[PDB]
């Protein structure tokens, strides 16, 4: 049978991209069999790491390899042999938050609803296998093309004050470190708020320590200027203090699809 894995020689490291949880991340170029140049991010794991952290590094690779969803970031390959490389597709358009900020003056509300729906579909898939993501935010969404966004890597806290994203988190996550598909629904609605606000930071007017007090009073993020009122109602249902009262992602996909079709039609007239 033909060689399955990526050969290490087909991946050239060009520069440091940054420091990740398990080790350094490099920018590189992967050359496929057709000779095409594919820009990649190469995640590495420190050789000195505990075999537990080495296992978890591989576990995340295995999940990303198998998800294979149009709205989740693509894994290109795994080179298991040390030094272990996780080869991810690199997206030149970059993060969604910055993309929205630079394109604010040309972006239509239709497109913001589309991105929300695309991420919602990714989340419905994760919900179907009870897989909790914990980092659904515009800084962790990549723009594959103007037509397609992709949810990024799982939240680091699964691995396991840690600089938690307090301003995006459900009250049960903040208060009791509970992370469930329902706390993902809360976070997703914060992500929608970011999208429909062209990348504003949620609760930008508060310090992290102020956030839970505000939520307990029943205060919530305000309606973004260009947010369709129907979508704000959807967000408010996602921000129910009671996780059991929040919509499931399956329900949200139906709701968002309806809104998308409605906005497309309203737009013509
Ligand atoms: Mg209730």
């Amino acid at each position: 049978g033909p060689q399955y894995g990526i050969a290490r020689e087909d991946v050239v490291l060009n520069r440091i991209l940054g420091e990740g949880f398990f080790g350094e991340v490099y920018e590189g170029v992967y050359t496929n069999h057709k000779g095409e140049k594919i820009n990649v991010a190469v995640k590495t794991c420190k050789k000195d790491c505990t075999l537990d952290n080495k296992e978890k590094f591989m576990s995340e690779a295995v999940i990303m390899k198998n998800l294979d969803h149009p709205h989740i970031v693509k894994l290109i390959g795994i080179i298991e042999e040390e030094p272990t490389w996780i080869i991810m597709e690199l997206y030149p358009y970059g993060e969604l938050g910055h993309y929205l900020e630079r394109n604010k003056n040309s972006l239509k509300v239709l497109t913001l609803v589309l991105y929300s729906l695309q991420i919602c579909k990714a989340m419905a898939y994760l919900e179907s296998i009870n897989c909790v993501h914990r980092d659904i935010a515009v800084r962790n969404i990549l723009v594959a093309s103007p037509e397609c966004v992709k949810l990024g890597d799982f939240g680091l806290s699964r691995y396991i004050v840690t600089r938690l994203p307090i301003k995006w988190m459900s009250p049960e996550s903040i208060n009791f470190r509970r992370f469930t598909t329902a706390s993902d629904v809360w976070m997703f609605a914060v992500c929608m708020w970011e999208i429909l606000s062209f990348g504003k930071q949620p609760f930008f007017w508060l310090e992290n320590k102020d956030v839970i007090g505000v939520l307990e009073k029943g205060d919530r993020l305000p309606k973004p200027d260009l947010c369709p009122p129907v979508l704000y109602t959807l967000m408010t249902r996602c921000w129910d203090y009671d996780p059991s009262d929040r919509p499931r992602f399956t329900e949200l996909v139906c709701s968002l699809s309806d809104v998308y079709q409605m906005e497309k039609d309203i737009a013509m007239e």
